[PDB]
């Protein structure tokens, strides 16, 4: 009933160009079995969306990586939000929602926007730059650690820690094993910064600790919730902004439309999130036998969702392989869907919007002018190096 495929979605070949294999996975059926890892897979929009929106049946508390927490020990203490199901998920989620809330974005927008304009002005003085190290990495590093309230010392641990976290959702391949081998100094730094005395007043970390007297979380839960923002809050945005710049570099007609109406900046970023999907895949575990898209899956089985594939599924999207900054993007799954849908999406969209606004107002052309190099991670998609020449408007 269910087709068995040998495709390895965690292989370097797949990362280098996932799109043909994703079509093969979608077209094989609504539910496939991946023999390489003994997991079920769903690559169509319909089933990805259905799985995400049934957290009772497709739970997160057994881990959102390949590893089943009922069978193996997690590599670090489980996240109180990502790796929790309702009702345990609900109150920590509400705290992070209020910490990263629509109202909070007002307190940071002016500074985030000025830093984006400043970075684009700096890059234009150099002309030829690496849009990864010099922009996609440099911009979030210039705003997010400060908004968290982190001290300056030790910030070089943040991107390695995040890469470790996202590699650790994969199978026990070399990318994952090597990340864990190297992890001790990054875990040590990150855990220490999560303690209340190490988080500057007014930042996101201090605000999480301030919620420990309302009855929503206790003091001993706050450090792990700070850990969540230090895990998911930087490397995702690096790959999102890198994706947007890569899209504008490859589709100059869309850069021209963005220049002509900079208020398209926010949707141009959302479309980049759909088109490249910085978070490509992750898992749920079944809590019962379940029928999904006409197939029967037993209890206790890992189900791999292909978010990037769902975002390119022609059953859902017109011209899915085109980057279109005026596309109606509502419904894409690049930030997830349902109860776990990205709690930091307003921070991500703010960074992306203000960066693309700066480019729209200040840059006339973005031309790739060197070898493009991909960065390999078990669940994040993005580039290692993107040499571009920026021409001023
Ligand atoms: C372009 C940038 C980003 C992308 C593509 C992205 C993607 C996602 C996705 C797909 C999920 C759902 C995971 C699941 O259902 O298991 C998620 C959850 C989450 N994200 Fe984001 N994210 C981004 C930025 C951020 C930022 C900036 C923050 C914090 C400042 C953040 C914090 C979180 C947290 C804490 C969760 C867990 C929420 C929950 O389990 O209820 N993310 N993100
Ligand atoms: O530590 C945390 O709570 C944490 C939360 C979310 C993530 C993401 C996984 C996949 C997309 S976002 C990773 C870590
Ligand atoms: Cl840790």
């Amino acid at each position: 009933t269910i087709p068995h495929l040998a495709i390895d979605p965690f292989s370097l070949d797949f990362f280098d160009d996932p799109y043909p294999d994703q079509q093969t996975l979608r077209d094989a059926g609504p539910v496939v079995y991946l023999d390489k890892w003994n997991v079920y897979g769903v690559a169509r929009y319909a089933e990805v969306h259905a799985v995400l929106n049934d957290p009772t049946t497709f739970c997160s508390s057994r881990g959102v990586g390949l590893s089943d927490f009922k069978k193996e020990k997690p590599w670090r203490p489980p996240s109180l939000i990502l790796e929790a199901d309702p009702p345990a998920h609900t109150r920590p989620r509400a705290v992070l929602s209020k910490v990263l809330s629509p109202a909070t974005m007002k307190t940071i927008r002016d500074g985030f926007a000025a830093a984006a304009d400043a970075k684009v002005d700096e890059l234009l003085q150099r002309g030829c730059i690496d849009a990864i190290a010099d922009l996609a990495e440099a911009y979030p590093l210039s705003v997010f650690p400060d908004a968290m309230g982190l001290k300056q010392e030790g910030r070089e641990h943040l991107l390695p820690y995040a890469g470790l976290v996202f590699n650790a959702f994969g199978p026990p391949n070399e990318l994952r094993q090597t990340a864990i081998e190297r992890s001790a100094p990054h875990q040590a730094y990150v855990n220490e910064q999560c303690q209340r005395p190490n988080l500057a007043p007014g930042g996101f970390g201090a605000c999480i600790h301030a919620f420990t007297d309302t009855g929503e979380i206790t003091p001993d839960e706050a450090p792990l919730l700070v850990r969540s923002l230090l895990s998911a809050g930087l490397d995702t945005t690096v790959n999102g902004i890198g994706a947007a710049v890569y899209c504008l570099a490859r589709f100059p007609g869309e850069l021209q439309r963005l220049r002509s109406d900079p208020t398209l900046a926010r949707n141009a970023f959302e479309e980049a999130v759909r088109f490249e999907s910085p978070v490509q895949t992750f898992f749920r575990t079944t809590t019962r036998e379940v029928e999904l898209g006409g197939a029967v899956i037993g209890e206790g089985e890992k189900v791999l969702m292909f978010l990037g594939s769902a975002n390119r599924d022609p059953r859902r999207w017109s011209d899915p392989d085109l980057y279109d900054i005026t596309r109606k993007t509502s419904g894409h799954v690049g930030f997830g869907s349902g109860v776990h849908m990205c709690v930091g999406q307003l921070v991500a969209r703010l960074e992306g919007e203000v960066m693309l606004s700066a480019l729209a107002r200040k840059v006339a052309a973005i031309d790739i002018d060197g070898p493009v190099k991909r960065r390999f991670n078990n669940t994040l998609r993005g580039l290692e190096s993107l040499p571009v020449k920026l021409t001023p408007a």
